[PDB]
């Protein structure tokens, strides 16, 4: 089926919907977090790796016990390969040195670098520089960059960017991140150069900070502050699991899979690593982002008429029992109690029990199961953590202290959930006790990265690409593998956390020699236990 492989990783004019440049960043744009098959990968591996959820079967068996499966490791590759990233190549192609058209070339060349960040902070080395590109030059077979090379590709394109922006040229129009606003994108682009020169800091430390102090000095600036945080536009729409859904990227996808197909057996619940680190630390945002809920009369299309039990549990001295990694909802069974509020519930409605079981495991907020959740792709909050880190490394990135722009970053952080999800706002006052207690900044080097790394770790949450990948690269928070909790006689992919995911094994049918050659370099083997290049420990 080479003849579907080419049709797929190669925009066809004559099929394609469109090869429009601003049309083609709008669908691109509505896939990140709009395509629910691929949105499953997350589901099923990053929000175990990182322990944010736990529980789900879905997030437990594959993730949660390291269960390698390839097909489920390939949705990255395949969804941006066969659409976005293929379209942004093709959009791009048309646009470059046409100078009516720098500022849709230019976002297009951001958002390019954007996807392939996901790419190959999922997979290592991966086609870019040649991909996409078998109908525009006859060039089949693209080799597996280097990442590496790859990163070094990211500064330069951004760079490139943001100096051929001019709002005076062509109005960029169906763009669901900014509207458009040209200047906004290259904040985003200078931001990114932020996050590239962070996240290589370890491997290439006097790279890192050169990228990093650019950037700062670039044309356009950074994001610093929230109205130019970069996120995707979702509209609300009913969620649906029918075959037409997985071709649909209106609403937000992750969040739909977060509700679930089997969102009453099978909800997002939260795992004990990050319940704990809110809970046991004072953070304002544990019941923010976490509820209890008994969902017995909830429907099967979307998280209405749950029971909100969470109060009840305080008064009455019931423990939270959130899920350790390697944990189901059912394994192991929790210590429950008779709800009152749900005893009420049960007077002449036999579909309804007072009696509580899982309800007590901590499950993820109703304002994080929406349609209309933004997409995120940068926040302000994160570039206040970035600058936090480059501080406390020693890079002369200005005049702040680095106490102050963490501090900057959690306050930013917070309010994100406030102005973006609906969430109950945090007083000076509540920000000011966590500040002063548990959310201290720390006073040496390491206390002050662990705080850093651990807070944006809470932010990334819904950014699970992101949060991924800085728990690898930062070190924080220093998690234990599902072994440590007693599930190691079911880690059938190795005991050790997985660092990176398989490439797709049709890549051996489809691009053998370029494959063979990436898997050569890491050694001859194809192992998710590989470090990438910018990871320098486990
Ligand atoms: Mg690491
Ligand atoms: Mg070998």
């Amino acid at each position: 089926h080479m003849d579907e492989y080419m049709e797929n990783m190669n925009t066809d004019p004559s099929k394609a919907a469109t090869i429009d440049p601003n049309a083609q960043l709008t669908t691109a744009q509505l896939q990140t977090y709009g395509d629910l098959s691929m949105m499953e990968i997350y589901r099923n591996y990053h929000y175990a790796f990182t322990q944010q959820l736990m529980g789900c079967w879905n997030t437990t068996n594959y993730g949660g016990r390291h269960t390698l499966d390839n097909n489920e490791m390939s949705r990255i590759w395949t969804s941006f390969y066969t659409q976005s990233l293929k379209n942004i190549i093709d959009a791009q192609y048309r646009t470059a040195e046409d100078a009516e058209k720098v500022n849709i070339n230019s976002v297009l060349r951001i958002y390019r670098v954007y996807l392939m960040s996901i790419i190959t902070d999922t997979y290592g080395d991966a086609p870019f520089s040649e991909a996409g590109l078998g109908f525009l030059e006859g060039k089949f077979n693209p080799k597996y960059d280097k990442q590496e090379d790859i990163y070094n590709a990211f500064f330069l394109e951004l760079e490139d960017a943001v100096n051929k922006i001019d709002p005076t040229k062509d109005k960029v129009t169906g763009d669901l991140i900014y509207a458009g606003d040209v200047t906004k994108w290259q904040q985003l682009a200078n931001s990114l150069r932020l996050r590239f020169a962070m996240r290589i800091s370890s491997v290439n430390p006097t790279k890192a900070q050169t990228e990093f102090e650019n950037a700062l000095a670039a044309n356009g600036g950074v994001i610093t502050d929230a109205s130019s945080d970069a996120l995707i536009k979702y509209m609300t729409i009913a969620f649906s699991f029918g075959q037409e859904a997985y071709s649909d990227y209106r609403g937000n996808s992750l969040s739909q899979l977060l509700f679930g197909n089997d969102p009453a057996n099978n909800p997002s619940y939260l795992c004990s690593t990050f319940f704990n680190q809110l809970y046991n630390s004072g953070d304002p945002r544990t019941f923010k982002i976490s509820r209890c809920y008994y969902d017995g009369l909830m429907s099967a299309t979307s998280p209405d008429n749950r029971v909100d039990i969470t109060q009840e549990m305080i008064e009455k001295g019931i423990a939270f029992s959130p899920r350790d990694p390697g944990a189901y909802s059912w394994e192991p069974w929790p210590t429950g109690y008779d709800s009152d509020i749900c005893a009420e519930l049960a007077v002449n409605n036999p579909s309804v029990t007072a009696t509580m079981a899982r309800e007590v495991e901590p499950k993820l907020a109703n304002n994080f199961l929406k349609s209309d959740n933004p997409g995120v792709v940068m926040t302000s909050a994160e570039v206040k953590f970035l600058m936090a880190e480059a501080t406390v490394k020693k890079w002369n990135v200005g005049s702040v202290s680095a106490e102050d722009l963490y501090k900057q970053g959690v306050r930013a952080a917070i309010d994100f959930l406030t102005d973006n999800y609906g969430c109950t706002a945090t007083t000076d006052a509540e920000f000011d006790a966590f500040i002063q207690d548990k959310g201290a900044f720390g006073h040496t080097d390491n206390q002050k990265l662990e705080a850093i790394n651990t807070q944006a770790w809470i932010l990334h949450f819904t950014n699970p690409a992101e949060c991924w990948a800085n728990v690898r690269r930062s070190g924080y928070p220093k998690l234990k593998s599902p072994a440590e909790y007693g599930f190691g006689q079911y880690l059938t992919g190795g005991t050790e956390i997985p660092v990176r995911l398989c490439y797709p094994v049709l890549e051996s049918s489809y691009n053998k020699k370029s494959y063979n050659e990436a898997i050569e370099r890491m050694g001859g083997t194809d192992n998710w236990h590989s470090l990438l290049w910018w990871d320098t420990e486990n």
